[PDB]
């Protein structure tokens, strides 16, 4: 019958025998365990050690494992992925479907897995009520035996599965089959571009409930117009034998203290000809003055919903967190307790770099804590249901969540073919009905989603409208079919640019600020993905921030993503390294386009996260004269931990620093007088720099946490008292092949066949091991390659409009090559041409000035030719021989910073070890850059001037020739780029051009002046 | 003190090269104490009889944005005619150029001057590689307006036809010129991406005779 059926290959059937979905259960019957959220011996985990075994297809299960142990079977940790086990490969592709595009039909060669359980049932659990298994996560379906009979079949990955054994175990030892498929037609509605897994990936546990129990209950809200009085509705239901004497007691707890209490007998109001609901009561409780709940202040109250007797005798308790809190959308606005929201938001996978898609408390408390402490307010569920600790750990630490259906179709063509069609109405439905029956009370989901990705089909519509009609305390969105669909409340489009429309076809994206005003929108719009992070990324990012924050109905976005989804394997030695599509043989492949995070897969930081943080700010700035100006972008709470640490520096150099504590009121400003300053003696630039620090520690951060910084220049003294001059002279010595420089024993080489200095001396010492030439190459970023899918050659993309170009390719040749004696200095004049293949593509003229002081000043002129494509940098580089321990910086920095992604970076003097200067992407590309360095202090070496720089023991061609960052040796020496102009790194997507013309190098004639010295 | 600024002098020094002079020079201009300025520049004079000059402008970042980073001098020669490839015909500013074309241009002397009854700075032409103008030329990317008013008489005369022409021709060649602007007449109307506001700032001139 099992196999005869063939259930995985057919949209109609989605489960057999499983049970309602609802909120999260532990029948307690003990009614203070309820209020206190202690554990419940009425809910007991299975998890722990399971017997596995893997077989090709279900076809090739023996039946003897029905009711029997195999002795070739393992025994493996669940919940887990069984390819994280090894037993075979996880698969990571994008948009195209793992399997062959034919539904409702999978491979015949389904991975199967087959998982076992002996474990002990007490005769008491059996004497009496009822027995439920439930499966948090299985993927992607599955059938379960217990003790060799038949129960059930589940599909839906992301929700769990419930099935009543009271009429299956016995007391003592039970067996649990559980034969798990890979593929099945729900693997249709689960195309998200992530590693595609399997298994038993979330919690196993047993639930014992009384026969006469709390099936269901939901909680809702409400508010007078300035929330100082509410009305919590909480709507139960029962199933079992209903009698008189029965009765519902919810009672409303903040703290230990009970503010409110209702009790009924069951019997709801009449509702239609036929009467009520006998099995439903709803109790109303008034709350004067409710304590309101925000991601700012995550007030939560806690309700008991008690069955019991009349006389007293509690039968069951079950319970939740209340936050009190109203989301509404009116006049185009999103607003949350009546204020209109900023979204400072992250769509964040479920994902572990050693565990795959098993989900742990630690690691979910992790994300959350960096999530807040770099200015997070918001998360989106790309693009499934979590895990429920997940909501349960947002209600209590404050982020506003979107929950999103387990609904993908992302390959399908066109992508609503199955959306469209009633014949998938049932499965899609089931997918967004039994979120909302399980999510529905926490006050953290403040938005309903359709899911993702799946075209615009009728489908959408209805269950749009299912859910307006069940639940309408909250928004639904769905951007599929172009964003503002008659399925969305809110136009949330996917990289959507600030200014630039993207004019596709049927489902354009506009300009977001065009958007909010085409004829007859009125809808507030939050990009549901934006600022794309793969790899060096978030250039541009700072202009979405200013828009969000000079248009009302631009209510923010969700960064695209949290976390990158690499996975670790392991060299010879054991060596751990982290990996993407395609080094599990997995094929086809998306390659890196599985690492698109904000951290790495061990949550370290890339250099984007900081960006993000300053750009989501909470206090804003501006100066005027003597006052700093603070304003407020909280919506209802004080700055009662924040207080203003402020300093003045001269390139650098401390001068003046002080505190104010901060008492703005949300959405308030506060004026901050800053003192007399003494005026320096020297001349500079000084540099005003203002930090927000939280003085006490919170549930989210330490002491001490910085949550907010600005900078200004301020006075500037130009230095015009030129130097006294030296009494020393270089002298010229010119040979034919080079013009060589003597200053007491340093010696500078100039060949003159090349062009270039070629070689460097202090005494004996050499200096560079490859000559000092120009630049105009990246190894290219991710933004610059371009491709969502590894097959695709796009001749669109900045790296291969460089190729074509020949600007990796390119010659120098020389034009000039003189040298000039001053009264106290050698001059060398240079010109070269670089060309490809008789065209040129820039000429670069150059002056080097040796002086008495040894200074080298090198003056750098270049022409880019208008008709090549915008190089991506125009300076230096050479080969330096010494390998030194710290570098350190007048600039910008600490972190890695480039033009359209430094206005987090602040000017100062920095000191790093060398290793610190180089950004780890696990797809290595130019890294590491700092921009508006006016000093670089190098071993024996100092720059002077005005550039942008990286340094490092990995050349750009390296970086470039190098598929994975493990796989990177340090080269002899050190390699330094020193550039006058460097391009923007983009990132509004990585698929197609997304630098922004202010940030491309288009000028046409460029100039920059360095100084090279010993110090 | 933009306008009261004295320049003060702090290099000027002469080398004879291979094949040229190089004169290389350095000026800070300040008022009451405050240096708002510094021009570097070296004058090349080859073989070929062409002056090559390289400017260097420093400008105090607390100091307002200047209207203009240039040369400027009176020339001795009255022309008929004055020929550029550059952006034109007519009068154009950075903030208002789109109209012009690039090409090469030819007209009387008197079509390079603007008269707008209250007299401004006016006659610009932007995007210019090639001056010409009697036997001289200057070739570079740059600003220039030409005319028998100086600056100074512009700004002193408030009425057309109350100017006269003064005894050669003026002649301003700009590296850089600050936008125009007229969002209004009442406000600063010049967006910020037309204010010179970059600190350092470079421009090249050759300037032969042909
Ligand atoms: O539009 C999208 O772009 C991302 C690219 O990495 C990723 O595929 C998301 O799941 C998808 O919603
Ligand atoms: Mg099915
Ligand atoms: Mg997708
Ligand atoms: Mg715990
Ligand atoms: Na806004
Ligand atoms: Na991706
Ligand atoms: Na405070
Ligand atoms: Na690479
Ligand atoms: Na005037």
């Amino acid at each position: 019958v099992v196999l005869q059926r063939r259930d995985w290959e057919n949209p109609g059937v989605t489960q057999l025998n499983r049970l309602a979905a609802h909120p999260p259960f532990a029948s307690w019957r003990n009614s203070e365990e309820a209020r206190t959220d202690r554990p419940s011996q009425q809910l007991r985990s299975l998890n722990g050690e399971w017997r596995f075994a893997w077989f090709p297809a279900p076809e090739a299960v023996p039946e003897s494992w029905l009711e029997c142990d195999l002795p070739e079977a393992d025994t493996v940790v669940v919940p887990s992925n069984w390819q994280m086990h090894g037993y075979d490969a996880p698969i990571y592709t994008n948009v195209t479907y793992p399997i062959t595009v034919n539904p409702p039909f999978v491979p015949t060669e389904n991975p199967t897995g087959c998982y076992s359980l002996t474990f002990n049932v007490d005769e008491s659990w059996l004497q009496e009520g009822q027995t439920r298994i439930i499966f948090d996560g299985v993927n992607s379906a599955f059938h379960l035996w217990c003790n060799g009979r038949w129960v059930g079949y589940g599909q839906d990955s992301r929700l769990p599965s419930e099935f009543d054994l009271s009429a299956f175990l016995r007391a003592g030892e039970n067996r649990l089959a559980v034969m798990v498929l890979r593929w099945s037609d729900g693997s249709y509605l689960e195309d998200q571009d992530m590693w595609r897994m399997s298994g038993i990936f979330r919690d196993v546990s047993l639930l014992h409930k009384p026969t006469t129990q709390i099936s269901d209950f939901h909680v809702a809200t409400r508010f007078n117009d300035d929330f100082s009085r509410a009305v919590l509705e909480a709507e139960v239901q029962m199933c079992g034998e209903l009698r008189d004497y029965l009765r519902v007691t919810v009672s409303l707890w903040q703290g230990e203290t009970q503010v409110a209490s209702g009790t009924a007998p069951f019997g709801g109001e009449i509702i239609d000809e036929r009467g009520g609901y006998a099995d439903r009561v709803t109790l109303r409780l008034n709350v004067e003055n409710p304590k309101l709940w925000s991601a700012e202040i995550p007030n939560l109250y806690r309700a008991v919903v008690e069955l019991h007797t009349a006389d007293g005798t509690l039968i069951e308790a079950e319970a939740c967190d209340v936050g009190f809190r109203e989301v509404r959308i009116e006049n185009g606005l999103l607003l949350l307790n009546g204020k209109p929201l900023l979204i400072r938001g992250v769509n964040r996978h479920e994902h572990h770099p050693l565990h795959g898609q098993v989900m742990d408390e630690q690691t979910m408390v992790q994300d959350i804590l960096l999530m807040k402490q770099n200015n997070f307010n918001a998360v989106r569920c790309s693009h499934y249901p979590n895990h429920p600790l997940w909501y349960t750990l947002c209600d209590r630490y404050g982020l506003y969540v979107v929950d999103e259906a387990n609904i993908e179709t992302h390959g399908m063509v066109p992508m609503n073919r199955l959306t469209d069609d009633p014949r998938w109405l049932p499965a899609m439905s089931e997918r967004v009905t039994r979120m909302v029956q399980r999510d529905r009370n926490h006050p953290s989901v403040i938005i309903w989603s359709l899911g993702t990705e799946s075209g615009h089909g009728a489908n959408h519509d209805a269950l749009y409208r299912w859910i307006k009609s069940v639940d309408p305390s909250r928004p639904v969105q769905y951007e599929g079919g172009g964003a503002d669909t008659t399925a969305t409340d809110i136009i949330c489009p996917m990289y959507a640019r600030v200014d630039e429309d993207q004019p596709f076809p049927a489902v354009p994206k506009w300009s977001i600020k065009k958007w909010l005003s085409l004829p007859g929108e009125t809808r507030p719009l939050i990009l549901c993905e934006y600022a794309h992070a793969m790899g060096n990324s978030l250039g541009g990012f700072a202009k979405y921030w200013q828009a969000f924050r000079q248009y009302p109905r631009l209510q923010g976005g969700f960064v695209w993503d949290w976390v990158d989804q690499s996975l670790i394997k392991y060299d010879e030695n054991g060596n751990p390294w982290s990996a993407y599509g395609g080094d599990f043989g997995d094929t086809p492949n998306d390659r890196q386009f599985c690492m698109n995070g904000l951290v790495f897969a061990d949550r370290t930081p890339h250099p984007a996260l900081t960006e993000a943080k300053h750009q989501q700010q909470f206090f804003q700035f501006r100066l005027s004269g003597q006052t700093i100006e603070v304003t407020s972008e909280y919506l209802f709470r004080h700055s009662d931990n924040e207080l203003l640490h402020w300093m003045v520096a001269l390139d650098g150099k401390p001068l003046a620093s002080g505190e104010v504590p901060l008492d703005v009121a949300p959405q308030g400003k506060q004026l901050i007088e800053l003192p007399e300053l003494p005026q320096p003696e020297s001349a500079g630039q000084l540099w005003l720099t203002v930090r927000v620090v939280q003085p006490n520690a919170t549930a989210w951060s330490e002491a001490g946490h910085i949550s907010a910084w600005q900078q200004w220049r301020l006075a500037e003294n130009l230095s015009v008292t030129l130097p006294a001059a030296s009494h020393a002279i270089p002298h010229l010595t010119t040979s034919e092949m080079d013009f060589c420089i003597e200053l007491g024993n340093k010696r500078w080489q100039f060949n003159r066949q090349s062009g270039f200095l070629s070689q460097m001396w202090i005494g004996d010492k050499k200096q560079l091991l490859t000559p000092l030439r120009d630049q105009f190459t990246r190894a290219p970023l991710d933004n610059d390659i371009g491709v969502s899918e590894a097959t695709r050659i796009d001749p669109n993309a900045w790296v291969e409009r460089w190729k074509a170009a020949g600007h990796y390719q390119a010659e120098a040749a020389l034009l000039q090559c003189t040298a000039d004696t001053l009264a106290d200095a050698v001059l060398i004049t240079t010109a070269h041409a670089w060309q490809h293949q008789g065209k040129t593509l820039f000429i670069s003229r150059k002056t080097y000035r040796i002086d008495g002081s040894g200074q080298m000043a090198i003056t750098v002129d270049v022409e880019v030719a208008s008709d090549t494509p915008h190089p991506a940098r125009i300076g230096l580089n050479c080969q330096l021989a010494q390998v030194a321990e710290r570098v350190n910086w007048l600039g910008l920095g600490p972190q890695e910073n480039y033009p359209d992604r430094l206005t987090a970076a602040c000017f100062d003097r920095w000191d790093l070890p060398l290793s610190d200067m180089y950004t780890p992407y696990v797809f290595p590309s130019e890294n590491g850059l700092r921009c508006g360095t006016r000093e670089l202090n190098y071993g024996p070496h100092q720059w002077r001037g005005d550039f942008q720089f990286n340094i490092s023991r990995y050349s750009q061609q390296q970086l470039m020739e190098t598929s994975h960052r493990h796989l990177l040796h340090a080269e002899e020496g050190t390699w330094l780029n020193i550039d006058g102009f460097h391009m923007g790194i983009g990132g509004d997507d990585s698929w197609s051009p997304s630098v922004s013309a202010e940030f491309q190098l288009s000028a046409g004639r460029y100039h920059y002046q360095l100084v090279w010295c010993q110090k």
